[PDB]
Parts: structure tokens; C-alpha cells; sequence
């Protein structure tokens, strides 16, 4: 009775990362498409914990998804604490507000019109 | 090897939102069902900070879609603070639990058997 | 113009659990294969408040989705408080960090290669 407009996924990848230390995160890249819009949303999760940031190469694949980002990083909320997500040269960097004892899941989009 | 009961998405769209100073946020709202079960979720976004409340006119549809929780409102976790979102005739409201210098993303859903 | 993985949804269920002072929850157990990935999901809601952990029977499929987590217990994040959820012999367990007034809608995943 509530009409949509069509949609698709128009990306979906996932790649493993592991710094210098053994620490090791999954990153999903899914992109939507939903009438005029678009949604990108990047999901992170380890099992570890963390002790500071957490940097390692990253695809270019994932990078160029990565640096789209309207401000160049992706605030995502974890359940303790927050990061910042962003790449440079194919590195990507989480920077952390605390560090964690798990990090858990996590999720940041951004939906446009452009 | 686990079996699933049948599910479709019956609702998705987004839409995007200003108030009279200038701050825009996107809104997705979308509809799952499965088997028993219907999901509601609404997704937020803005790039911008947010100084108070963010007051604009939503759709007829999204109107409609925001009305039916079961609450008549959106408890919405971003990663800097809470918000609530509600509608009133035609116009929604997103309250905020702090000033928010970046808002990023979140989501709110309401899962029910009825 | 960037290419992705083959995907799927493999699992997707959906159950209502209620303890023995009424409270209420609904669960929704989700999994997608991407590529080489595969990323459980669960999501949780209830729209009351919880004063204590909440306890209750899970059927056999949701209780096994939840005890294949590498940690045997999924950290999730609700608006005004953070959870853990765990099962053993067919009742699961959501401890919470904080009384809840509104626990409202969270989800938690974990993203493997293995």
C-alpha cells in the first residue's frame, strides 16, 4: 500500500586486515541504491581487543570505497567506544576514543542524493 | 542445513530533510517481513553538527511509516549521543540527548509478531 | 565499475522469547555469505524497559545461530546501555550493563573467513 521506488546492491565485498601485532578485523563495504539515493555503509568487527589504533593495508578496492566518504572518514559506533575510520595511500587507519577489550560490531553509512 | 521461513522486503525509501537553518539529514525507512514477523527500521544520516532539535516536513508516506511504532517514537543511537525521533502532523522531530558535533549515522527498528 | 563477490542470504529467522514477568523480546537471526565471508547477525528489540537480565527458552535453531559465536556470547550495543547475550542449554541469557528504561532496537554480528 506504501509504494518504493526500485533498488539494488550495487556493491558488497568483505576483506580480512591484520596489523603488525596479530590484531585482525573484517571490513565490509556494501553500497544501495534506493530511488535517487545511495547508501554506503562500512561494517567493522574484531574479536579482539584494542590497545591503540589499528592500522594495516587495505585492497584498492576497499580504499577507493573508502575515501568516497563526503569527509573523508566514517565515525562508527562500537559498543565501548567510538572510532574514526580512514584510509591514506592504501592504509587504513581506526583511530579509537578508548581502547577496547573487545571491539564487537559496528556500523557507519551515508545516504545522499548525489 | 538451518531452514528459513520465507521474507521479502515490502517497503524501501529514503528521503531528505532540512530545517530552516540550513542542517540536512537523509532518512531511510524500510520494511521487512518474515515469516510471522514484520521489521520496521529507520535509518538516519547527516553530515552536518546539530546545535538543538532538527524540525522539518516529512512525506505523507514517511509520515505513515514513523506513526506506527508501536511508541509513536524512534529511540536512535548515532555514535556521539541519542536521539529520539516522532511526527506530528506532517512534521518530524529528532530530539537530542547532547549537542551532537558530528551526528554520522544510526538506526532504529521495531520488530513484532502483529 | 567495482566488481563484487557472489552473495547470498542463507539464514534468516525471527522469534519471540518472553521470561516469567511478562517482558518481551523479539530476535531476528540473519546470515549472509559473501565471497569468501560470512557474517551472522543478530538483531534484538523490545519495547520495554528491563530492570534486571532477561531470561527465557529459545527454540533449538536460534540456540544453536547463537552458540556458534567464536566468544559463545554476542556483545550488543542498545541506546542507553550495552548487553551481552548467551545461551546455555536452550535459554538465553541477555546481561545488561545498566537498568534499561527503554532498551529499543540493537544488533550484533561477527564477520569470518573461517
Amino acid at each position: 500500500p506504501l509504494p518504493s521506488p526500485p533498488s539494488k546492491t550495487s556493491l558488497d565485498i568483505a576483506e580480512e586486515l591484520q596489523n603488525d601485532k596479530g590484531v585482525s578485523f573484517a571490513f565490509q563495504a556494501r553500497e544501495e541504491e534506493l530511488g535517487a539515493f545511495t547508501k554506503r555503509t562500512l561494517f567493522a568487527y574484531s574479536g579482539d581487543g584494542l590497545t591503540g589504533p589499528f592500522k594495516a593495508p587495505a585492497s584498492a578496492e576497499l580504499s577507493s570505497f573508502l575515501t568516497a566518504h563526503p569527509k573523508g572518514r566514517w565515525l562508527i559506533a562500537f559498543p565501548l567506544g567510538t572510532g574514526i575510520v580512514s584510509v591514506d595511500e592504501g592504509i587504513l587507519t581506526l583511530e579509537i576514543s578508548r581502547s577496547l577489550p573487545e571491539v564487537g560490531s559496528g556500523s557507519s553509512f551515508y545516504l545522499t542524493e548525489k
